[PDB]
């Protein structure tokens, strides 16, 4: 397993995107998640959509901008055979109403045939997943220390209340302070955090991971 991976500059991550005020953090993150597979296998980075998530997956545990999860938002992505990218199905839920599914209206871009559950409250298995592509997962960020989060490595304090799904795609370790993170892409835009990003601190509240970073993690098969 190595020390570092950063998918960023390995060319597996899109830029940060926004989802406003719709609860689909759910279907940022598994699209976080397939695009990063579909890069690693295929070569071609594209942003897909996650409007196309929001509404279309309606027949399983998934309610869009009511809730879901990113193993929902997989097998609906398995189950349609394909998902659209996000310059022909555009994020439109931003002020938190979804629409009419249009996902036949598109040629789709990318197609999943899986997904993997993580082992649960294991960031030695969290870590190893990492190493071989962007992961989702769920987190307690109803903390004010997350809400206002700027910059440096996060610590806390936070609980294990998940209520957030956010995409790793990478670790890596401050030389001064000597401790290491989880590189962590937000889906709040480019204004919060680190261009939209947060380094997370591994190592915390064992064996739940920092704000339970690795209680519900899992990844697309492409």
């Amino acid at each position: 397993v190595p020390a570092a991976v950063d998918w960023r500059t390995a060319g597996a991550v899109t830029p940060v995107k926004n989802q406003q005020q719709c609860g689909c953090c759910w279907a940022f993150s598994a699209v976080a998640a397939i695009e990063g597979a579909t890069q690693i296998k295929t070569g071609t980075l594209t942003s897909l959509s996650e409007e196309q998530i929001v509404d279309c997956d309606t027949n399983g545990n998934d309610k869009g901008c009511n809730g879901g999860t990113p193993d929902g938002a997989f097998q609906y992505v398995v189950n349609n055979q394909g998902i659209d990218t996000e310059s022909d199905y555009p994020y439109t839920a931003g002020g938190g109403s979804p629409g009419t599914c249009s996902a036949s209206s598109y040629q789709p871009a990318a197609s999943i045939t899986g997904y993997q559950d993580v082992p649960a409250n294991n960031e030695q298995a969290l870590q190893q997943a990492a190493a071989t592509q962007p992961i989702s997962v769920a987190i307690d960020a109803s903390d004010p220390s997350f809400q206002s989060y700027s910059s440096g490595i996060y610590s806390g304090p936070c609980n294990t209340n998940l209520d957030h799904a956010v995409t790793v795609v990478g670790y890596g370790t401050d030389p001064n302070s000597g401790n290491s993170y989880w590189i962590v892409k937000n889906s709040w835009g480019t204004s919060w955090g680190q261009e939209g990003y947060i380094w997370m601190q591994m190592g915390l509240n064992a064996p739940y991971g920092v704000c339970g970073i690795a209680m519900q993690a899992s990844y697309p098969t492409a």
